[PDB]
């Protein structure tokens, strides 16, 4: 408000995030914020510090910028009937006293009381370059898509939103075109309801490139950096998603299956059912923790599916044993579920473990012994060479083992991939692979039937075949017999056959039905997952680490050398149990009820009510925009390490420090999060560490040393543009900001003339060129009184001089021993003729009017005002200003104390705007610097003419469109 | 009749003490005690004196008297009385009683002249106008000037002494203004002292000096230390005391406990810490290490090391290397970084493989065993050698070292403007710090990434976890504790200590404030972190004189690690302080430290250091000076009492003397705490010291001191020369003696024998005798006769010549041989003595008992290393004649003299019998001819014993104030 530049004036307000930038009351002091923004070395309802005086100001500017992204929706107009107008349209609004908002928006409705300079200029203006001019109206019954008109405001805001819109609309299309990519995410099988139409000016700004894609990735990649407690719950969220999809029945299923599939060994040394009953659980209740590994699949170079410890027995392995058989079966089943590349070697060593003491062949070291925990082995180098070096396996001592190893060699599941979605609109999916390439630990097979059926065609069914074969090969052993009974082994095979031939709709749904159902979500992932190309063999591909730079090295400002230094943990262990796994594999129980097209798309749509990707896309976009705006500002006033255009340093503000930088960046991040009430990790990982040497990229390397760079890139910040523009323009309007260029001259002067100390008559100032200069830099001590001499200052050479004259002082010396200085100077500047140019550069000030008719003192303990300040900063300058008359007024004294070293008096809200003359009131004339147009039609309104031409009543384009929420146009078909 | 009381220190105007024996030894009493209180150590009785040290002792002798007189003068009131002989005089009123008797003592015309007496008669010639108060200073306190000359009995000796004294003193006074300015700088702007008052010009602040003095003092201090720990350990003690006494920050390991929420890591550390400890000192001492470097080295035990070995699988070793790795970088031992590097390597030896550069070196060898610049490996000096497959872990580690390693700084300190500051390997006001500092207002939470300390915790947590992750560098590790251990690493990396803040910006302040308070200033070394060749190697000094080709004094720099005394610390307490840190819960920096400061600086002791050092340098100055006056050194010397025979010098001579001085002055200042070990830190015949220090490169930096004058030896020359023109005055005479039995009734003293009963040495009737001259005995018991240089056998009589070599070595024989011959017959031998003590024997001219008894005694009491002062039976002059004496002379001086003959007939106004002596009215010439001023030219001529003597009302205040600390 007055001087009204602040928002909430007449516009179509829609919602705020507290970008509160405003003014302060002008008839008195004026700070508008800075007893609330930054008071680092000052403290008051009336203070600010010049040792952080560049952050605060920018910050103030930036929030201002933020305040102005609101939705323009112009509604209706009408020709007018004042004598004042000759057809200029009024904007018709239902608002109360729209008339005042017009007499305000336009100088209209301003009558003919008596001859006033105002009224005179009124009678002279134009009847045309006023009100409506033009618009983009090609439709019927609905407003122009935008309307231009001559109304009062600052066209930055106009151009501001021009660039705002530019950033927005750039991503629109004919909508239904996106029904493609949705159907591609619908897999073509989640049928879709939506209208049929091309672009109808309903902006759908979600056509996005891979730049911001990858950038947001990076951000997540350290946002996820070292926090995996959070990954578990949402993984369960996915598990329940699947629960809402999977038809399985668990407890009595396996109950009947097991009571049917085992063979009789009750009087035959540990009956298998009894043992296995006591092992599994009759724990009949909700059990759904199976979906775990399935959902975890979404990450491989990200997470490491490891198996729980107790899943393995703790006996070093042996032959004559039944629980060995149980558990070895279980693991042979579950290991092909793991992501760990040593899992082959792991099971290898595992069978070696139960092969402790009977079959014994080449052993490499004291760890590759068959007595060592397989899971403990970690590195390619931790893998028994012989495992990968099959010829060390003599088929003589380990015939069965060589057998089985070769089985695994030729027989082992393999990876595949699948597609989803569209970079066409939405950029990459992962960055260490081509777009939408979704590699798979499995090799999906095409399902055809819409209902479950029995069949044994599956790589894992084949594996089960292999393992039952090996088991029968072994249990019948002649070393078993002495440890056992013989009809026992008969019943053993009697079990294993029904085992390998047990009922299970699992593997078919897995190999065929699961994969598409995985693809069902499956960008609809709050965190977009990541994965890395697969590895089945050939240790040389075993990755090393994903090093991420977001800065440089200590002594090396280059990224390409700090690469080894700026690098972060990779992979996490996540231990799982095989029980429910085998439970499911050996028993799939699916009713013929999931009518895929019907069932699944049915299960989905109601869930589809608030599609997050919308929030995700905007999230990431604004994210990267912020990040860019940052990487720019850190190089400006606020240098980082590379001197490029700093602008305001003619303002003295203290130099760069990460501490100061971190402070400012906090203010930023704050404002940012507000901008849409953002609430998640945001640049929080960047001030985590120094965002001063910022250099972004990432890489991963493998056992073959093969390195793989990914280097991000950002297209800039529309904000940063506008803000720099305005910043430059500012340099000449500083007056409008309660901060002044120059210094002040201080000594008790006594005048009655009506003159601003903001522009005092020439006679009153002095300089170095002035004689009487007592020049002081940074050597000034002070003696108290002497024998006959008063307190005398030790001089810059070291001499003692009394306190009066023309003296010069650079501020820092002052801020040093302020207290000393102040306790001394009281009289001899107040009463004495001590006058110093204390030299500040650029500084806050403040004011109060006053009636000149009485005497005026500009002491009023302005000293007291001073001493209130710290030895660390300076108090804003209050001023008493007379009410000068346009003509006669009587004489009264005025004892001033402080004056501006310059003329800078330019700031005023209107006072006495109705008269060609007034007795003594604020001498004010219509500010004729913005409406010269109203006397002559010129000044290309939209052409860039600032600061060369700055007005406040301009080209005005209130918009009007069709603004549907995109969550709403999400109509599903079940 | 009596003689003159040549004295001082008999009318003390003060209670100050010197303990400097200004007694003169009387003649009715004994005399040679003053000649048996010198460097002589072989004396045993009332009587006797060594010939060979005669000259050699006089120095100290005359010196001590001087040491009596630097006392301080004060006001005296105003007396106004007049009597006929005292008409119109402003006598100096004295608060003391019988001061009028003391006036007659100082006022001659005080007494009158009503009759006949050498007093009455000559005082009848004395005026009343050159008596009493002469002239005054307009500068004056009470009833006396700050300098007021007044006619009075006095010795110009004391005058000159205190005059040059005063000169020095006032040459030092300091303005309270610049004083408080100092105190400000001393307080670094954290004192508050003003002074609006009524001025007083008596006030005295004489303490302004240069730097060379303190620098010398620091040198000698180190020398006396001679590398003794017990010297400076208690220094560190006082330090830690005041430190723990002053720091508001609080430590609480129990915090972590809750942070951990009480092996499992927690159990391990809980056993590691003993949750009972209550004492907090040696850590503070680890800090105070940063204050002195040039002599000491912070080191660490290896009981903290994993046997200085370690492995890659011992969880305890994890704890310990963790612990240390944190507690290290703050040390001063320069081999630290590569040492921790190599220790880490040793524990790791076997998984990662790196080239070496010495077979005796071992990648598993002891870091302790590697403690030289030569223990540096060029692979640690070039990482590019480390292929990232050799040991990438260690490569990254070495780079971490190259990068985050601590980095020194400095600050201003001291008040060199007036008192100066002593620093040689650095400018005086420069104060290093092995780390870097930052500005104030830490009243914000203590979190700081940019803190090299948080930096440290961060980087170490990283490298640790990074390594621990693989499970394979650590085989045998089965249960997944990547959860427990690594989350623990997180929690600890997330433990907040306010200590690092104190360290980063507060400790700098504390120590900068301590700096001026040092009764012993620092001694440190230019800190570096790299370039072994730059690494210092030598801290040498030359306890030997420089004027000859002279290697410096042996230094331990080649046997210690670099230069410094070892110092092993506790990693536990240190790293805990690094770990748990909390400031007072309501703290406001300044007011806290204001109150913490006040009473401390309310006390002050550095002025003791000043007095110490100034006296020290003056003392050694005049010391080596007098050395240049005693005998021959490696430079031309000038002796002056060589007219008093004594040989050239040995060392223990001055040694005795040196400690004479040390004792004397310590007793003279009641600062009996020892100051100097002159040769006990120096060398019998040295002239100068000089320091030097060099790096491993061979870059040497070699400093030499400078000398100012010392008026002491000057005034010594002053005094002696006057005595060396006015002799006898104190018990020693030049000349010789003639020995033989002559008798007379014409009365005189053997000091004034007529030159008739005398003969020149080697007179006609000559009888020369060398060392080898042996006797021809008489025949059948006849008179033996002695062989001549020609051979002739002459009897025991004539004029005989013994310069001296043999009588020294053949005393008692000679006595027994020549006794009766001198006793009853002529045997006139001249014996050569040069300068020598004498004695008297009071006797009446009317009676006699044999002096030859006591004479023979004095003979018996001589050794070649000892001579007693010769007694002489002294008669009574009279105002009336009496029965003369046949007096039997045996031995007599060879000369006429006056030592102190004042005046005959102590109170008898006239004298007839015996000699006469009037008053040396000579000395009071202004009292005879007042044409003369007091600075008239009469020196080194006759001394006057009456003067106008400036007396003073200046005042020295004990240096204090009323102030406040950090506001």
């Amino acid at each position: 408000s007055r001087i009204v530049v602040h928002t909430r004036w007449a516009s179509n307000v829609d919602f705020d995030r507290d970008s509160s930038v405003i003014m302060a009351p002008p008839t008195e002091n004026n700070i508008h914020l800075f007893k609330q923004l930054l008071n680092t070395e000052t403290l008051s309802v009336r203070g600010a510090n010049p040792l952080m005086f560049r952050a605060n100001v920018l910050h103030m500017l930036l929030e201002f910028v933020l305040d102005n992204l609101y939705l323009n929706r112009h509604t209706g107009f009408s020709q007018d009937h004042t004598p004042f107008t000759e057809g200029a349209n009024l904007r018709s609004l239902p608002g109360p006293d729209a008339e005042k908002w017009y007499s305000i928006m336009y100088p209209t409705r301003m009558g003919t009381p008596n001859v006033s300079k105002i009224c005179n200029f009124v009678a002279s203006c134009v009847r045309n370059r006023v009100g409506r001019f033009d618009r983009a109206q090609m439709m019927n019954g609905a407003m122009s898509e935008w309307v231009d008109v001559f109304e009062t405001s600052d066209a930055l805001t106009v151009s501001i939103r021009g660039r705002w819109m530019a950033r927005l609309a750039r991503m629109n299309i004919n909508p239904t075109e996106i029904e493609w990519a949705l159907t591609e995410c619908a897999q073509g099988y989640v049928t879709v309801t939506s209208p049929y139409a091309p672009s109808v000016n309903r902006l759908m700004p979600y056509r996005i490139s891979n730049a911001e894609r990858q950038i947001s990735q990076i951000i997540r990649i350290m946002n996820i950096g070292n926090n995996a407690t959070v990954i578990q719950p949402v993984l369960q969220d996915i598990s329940v998603l699947l629960q809402r999809i999977s038809p399985l029945q668990i407890d009595p299923t396996i109950i009947s299956n097991t009571m049917s599939t085992v063979s009789e060994s009750t009087t035959q040394t540990l009956s298998p059912a009894s043992s296995i009953l006591g092992k599994l659980r009759p724990s009949n209740s909700d059990f759904s923790s199976f979906r775990v590994a399935l959902a975890g699949w979404l990450y491989n170079g990200v997470v490491t599916t490891v198996i729980d410890d107790s899943s393995y027995p703790k006996d070093g392995g042996s032959v004559t044993s039944l629980e060995n058989l149980w558990d070895f079966f279980i693991l042979a089943l579950a290991l092909p579920m793991t992501t760990d590349p040593c899992a082959p070697v792991k099971a290898f060593m595992t069978l070696a473990n139960m092969m402790v003491g009977f079959e014994t062949i080449p052993m490499d070291n004291q760890i590759y012994t068959q007595s060592r925990r397989a899971s403990a082995f970690s590195t390619p180098h931790t893998w028994p060479r012989c495992f990968m070096n099959i010829q060390l396996i003599s088929p003589i001592d380990a015939p069965i083992l060589r057998q089985w190893a070769e089985i695994i060699h030729r027989y082992w599941p393999n990876p595949s991939q699948i597609r989803y979605g569209a970079p066409n609109v939405f950029g990459s999916a992962n960055l260490f692979t081509p777009p939408e390439v979704l590699l798979l630990p499995i090799d999906h097979q095409p399902a055809n039937v819409t209902t479950p059926t029995l069949d044994f065609t599956n790589e894992l069914t084949n594996w089960r075949a292999r393992v039952c074969e090996l088991m029968k090969n072994l249990v019948d052993n002649q070393r078993y017999q002495p440890g056992w009974t013989q009809s026992l082994v008969s019943s053993m095979r009697g079990t294993l056959d029904k085992l390998k031939l047990i009922k299970s709709m699992t593997p078919m749904y897995l190999q065929q039905l699961a994969p598409v159902e995985l693809a069902v979500i499956a960008p609809m992932l709050p965190f977009p997952p990541f994965q890395v190309p697969y590895v089945r063999l050939d240790r040389d591909r075993v990755p090393t680490m994903v090093g991420v730079t977001r800065q440089s090295r200590d002594a090396i400002t280059q990224p390409a050398l700090s690469l080894s230094t700026t690098n972060t943990t990779v992979g996490v262990p996540l231990a799982l149990d095989a029980r429910a796994i085998t439970v499911a594999l050996l028993s799939g129980k699916y009713p013929p009820d999931l009518v895929t097209n019907v069932w699944y798309a049915d299960a989905i749509y109601p869930m589809y009510a608030d599609t997050e990707v919308f929030s995700n896309l905007q999230r990431d976009m604004i994210t990267c925009e912020a990040v860019q705006t940052l990487v720019t500002l850190v190089a400006q006033i606020s240098d980082t390490q590379y001197p490029v255009d700093r602008y305001l340093d003619w303002i003295p503000s203290l130099r760069a420090s990460a501490a100061t930088a971190a402070t400012f960046a906090e203010w930023v991040n704050t404002s940012l999060k507000t901008a849409f009430d953002l609430s998640d990790m945001l640049l929080e990982p960047l001030l985590s560490g120094d965002p001063r040497m910022t250099q972004l990229a990432i890489q991963y390397q493998q056992y073959n040393g093969r390195t793989f760079d990914v280097i991000p890139e950002m297209p800039g910040s529309v904000i940063a543009d506008c803000v720099q523009l305005t910043a430059e323009v500012f340099n000449h309007e500083y007056n409008l900001f309660g901060i002044a260029r120059g210094d002040i001259i201080i000594g008790r002067v006594q005048s009655t003339h009506l003159w601003s100390p903001l522009a005092p008559p020439p006679d009153l100032v002095f300089d170095r060129d002035t004689p009487g200069v007592h020049i002081f830099g940074r050597d000034c001590r002070i003696s108290f009184g002497m024998n006959g001499a008063a307190p005398m200052i030790r001089d810059e050479t070291g001499m003692m001089v009394p306190f009066e004259g023309n003296w010069i002082f650079p501020l820092a010396l002052w801020q040093m021993n302020t207290r000393y200085f102040n306790q001394q100077f009281d009289a001899w500047i107040k009463t004495g003729e001590l006058r110093i140019r204390i030299e500040m550069g650029a500084y806050p000030y403040m004011l109060h009017y006053y009636d000149p008719r009485q005497y005026a003192n500009a002491w009023n303990l302005a000293s007291a005002w001073l001493e209130e300040i710290t030895p660390t900063s300076i108090p804003s300058v209050p001023f008493m200003v007379p009410i000068s008359s346009d003509h006669d007024i009587s004489s009264a004294p005025a004892v001033q104390y402080i004056i501006s070293t310059e003329y800078n008096d330019r700031s005023l809200f209107c006072t006495n705007s109705s008269s060609p003359q007034t007795i003594a009131g604020p001498d004010k004339h219509i500010p004729v610097e913005r409406y010269n147009i109203l006397t002559n039609p010129d000044a290309p309104p939209t052409q860039i003419q600032l600061p060369e031409v700055i007005d406040l009543y301009n080209v005005v384009t209130r918009y009007a469109y069709e603004t549907p929420p995109i969550t709403a146009v999400v109509m599903g078909v079940p």
